[PDB]
């Protein structure tokens, strides 16, 4: 076995408690260098002569290089000292440890998580544990009071072609008239942009955060929301926009004004006075040169509070959670304070962030509770609308990525086909409502939480930034109900099958020439087999499905019962078509 490739660290994503008694370790070896995987540990004090407890590494995941091993040590001490046994494919031994590979297990030395402080076991809302969020870009929504719609509001028709700066009018009254519908859909979460006060349309120019804008509606239309959703069975998630602030912000105002003598200078990174006018901006902002955004200074210790203050003000009006914008640019101690401040007002609230890249640093259990699962929408991108890669290619990806993070943050990814910031997963499928259906088929029973964009689910379509934010369809007739009813059955099938919400995944046949991809998730008992024929061509496959778990399974989407005849299993999908395959248990 090439020892070079043979990783492991006692913290992050290899080694963290799921419980105060209980650690979950993984190892990574090159993939097929390795067959075996055995944990070998004890009590970090315990005498040289006592039995090490032992602790079989099933293989969970295969990467595009890399097999993934992982193992869960009972650690009643709540502290412990591990050495893992790796076999070859031949015979081959070795112990791997902290010092060091050695055929001497001594030699090798031992990894040890020092301590399991309760405090520190990575903990999330159970209702976050199985949410079906719905997102929701107001201004495009519904327009449910058009006395506060902007001037300039053009028509609210299905061939809008939205501007960077058009208006549509749609406010939180629209929302509260169509909670019956998000109800009837079954999301159990509402994810909103930016509701705050701003001069622009999409509102992340904060002007004030403790006011609705005026467009959207008032304090009293908020809480009716709140409280009509909550009824209902529906939370509300906020998007903070901390990293930076509109240039109405009250505080960057004065410091246009005040110049040098501003109470606020140090509230934002000014380079040299007097403040600047056109995008040839002398202070710090989000991205480049984007003057309505100057960059807030959650480093200063006044900006924070106030930050705070007004998080502490809208946990008043009973919100469930935050979606943290630009979440990667603001320093750790704030997130980390942030989370303890949220914690103790509401141990329900759920802090998503927003990072297109590794996480890894905002997920271990003291900052956030997720993040969006943006890997998940490239593979699904590229798997069924872009044709770019294939099943076993997407199987690399979907296991690549399940790894990166401890299982808690894993268990809820928010998985986005799109957002307000791409083109609709439709337009990305040219129009193939076929595949599309089929992504989300696999989004609807894939681990994570599923995220469906306004829109989608009636076959809305468009191009990115601005097409992308066209305004809601609501003429029954001018709505894909078929697919509406298709979704309805997702979610209803993902609200009763447990598996599908607290569940692992793991692959179940990956056949790069038929294209077509497996998996299985699992819980207690109960196993529920996908099967995704995502290829134009009706085909049968024979799967792997020894007796133990069960021998006989049936179709959710179906009815159809299918039995397996000596570990095999014949399936004849349709092009295109998927199967929802539950052991019954
Ligand atoms: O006026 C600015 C912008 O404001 C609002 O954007 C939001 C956005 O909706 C939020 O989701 C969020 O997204 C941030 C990410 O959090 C941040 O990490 C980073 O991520 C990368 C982007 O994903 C990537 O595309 C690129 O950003 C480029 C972009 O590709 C360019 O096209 C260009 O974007 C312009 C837009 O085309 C234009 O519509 C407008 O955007 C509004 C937006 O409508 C509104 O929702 O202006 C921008 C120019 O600023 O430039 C950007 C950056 O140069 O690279 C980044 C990281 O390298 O950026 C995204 C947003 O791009 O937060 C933003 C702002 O709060
Ligand atoms: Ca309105």
């Amino acid at each position: 076995m090439l020892l070079e490739a043979i990783f492991h660290e006692a913290k992050g994503s290899y080694a963290y408690p799921i419980s105060e008694t209980q650690l979950r370790v993984r190892l990574r070896a090159k993939k097929g260098d390795v067959v075996r995987c055995e944990v070998l540990y004890a009590d970090r004090y315990a005498s040289p002569e006592e039995e090490l407890a032992h602790a079989l590494a099933g293989k969970a995941g295969s990467d595009e290089r890399f097999d993934y091993f992982e193992a869960l040590l009972e650690c009643s001490t709540k502290r412990v000292k591990y050495v893992f046994l790796l076999t070859g494919p031949q015979g081959e031994a070795v112990y791997f440890g902290e010092t060091g590979f050695s055929a001497e297990r001594s030699k090798a030395g031992v990894f040890q998580y020092a301590y399991i402080h309760r405090s520190e076991v990575f903990t999330t809302p159970e209702w976050a544990k199985e949410a079906v969020i719905y997102q929701i870009f107001p201004e495009r929504f519904a327009n449910g009071d058009p006395s506060n719609d902007p001037p300039g509001t053009e028509q609210w028709a299905k061939d809008a072609r939205p501007r960077h700066d058009s208006f549509y009018g749609g406010d939180l009254k629209g929302v509260i008239d169509r909670l019956p519908y998000l109800e009837e859909l079954g999301v159990t979460a509402l994810y909103f942009t930016p509701i705050f006060a701003s001069p622009s349309h999409h509102k992340y120019d904060t002007a004030d955060y403790l006011a609705i804008d005026p467009q959207f509606g008032d304090l009293p239309t908020f809480r009716r929301l709140v409280d009509e959703a909550h009824r209902r069975g529906i939370k509300i998630i906020l998007d903070a926009v901390f990293n930076h602030a509109g240039d109405q912000f009250f505080a960057f105002r004065d410091v246009l004004q005040k110049g040098e003598q501003s109470r606020y200078k140090d509230w934002f990174f000014i380079e040299d006075f007097p403040v600047s006018k056109t995008s040839r901006t002398n202070y710090e902002t989000f991205a480049v040169q984007v003057p309505a955004m100057p960059k807030l200074r959650t480093e200063n210790p006044e900006v924070k509070e106030y930050l705070f203050d007004v998080a502490r003000f809208w946990m008043e009006q009973g919100i469930d959670g935050w979606r943290l914008n630009v979440a990667n640019e603001v320093d750790h101690a704030f997130w980390r304070e942030f989370r303890r401040l949220v914690k103790s007002l509401n141990p329900d609230a759920l802090i998503v962030g927003e990072i297109w890249h590794d996480a890894s640093g905002w997920l271990m259990g003291d900052q956030f509770d997720s993040v969006m699962n943006y890997l998940f929408r490239e593979s699904v991108i590229r798997f069924f609308a872009t044709g770019e890669i294939h099943a076993e290619r997407f199987d690399a990806e979907l296991t690549r990525a399940r790894m990166l993070y401890p299982e808690q943050a894993a268990q809820g990814l928010w998985n986005l086909l799109d957002s307000h910031n791409t083109e609709r997963f439709l337009t990305s499928c040219g129009g193939n409502e076929a595949k599309f259906r089929l992504a989300v088929l696999f989004q609807m029973t894939y681990l994570g939480t599923p995220l469906i964009y306004y829109g989608d689910e009636i076959g809305m379509a468009g191009a990115t930034d601005p097409d992308c934010r066209r305004p809601m369809i609501w003429e029954e007739k001018e709505q894909n109900r078929g697919l509406f009813e298709f979704y309805k059955e997702l979610i209803r099938l993902r609200h009763r099958l447990a598996s599908l919400t607290r569940g692992n995944v793991r692959s179940w046949h990956a056949d790069k020439q038929a294209n077509l991809y497996a998996f299985v998730r699992t819980v207690q008992d109960q196993h529920v087999g996908v099967v995704l024929n995502n290829r134009g061509e009706k085909q049968t496959v024979l799967l792997q499905v020894p007796e133990s778990g069960g021998k006989t399974w049936l179709d959710c989407l179906t009815g159809e019962e299918v039995h397996g005849k000596q570990g095999q299993l014949k399936l004849t999908l349709r092009p295109y078509q998927g199967m929802i395959l539950w052991n019954g248990r």
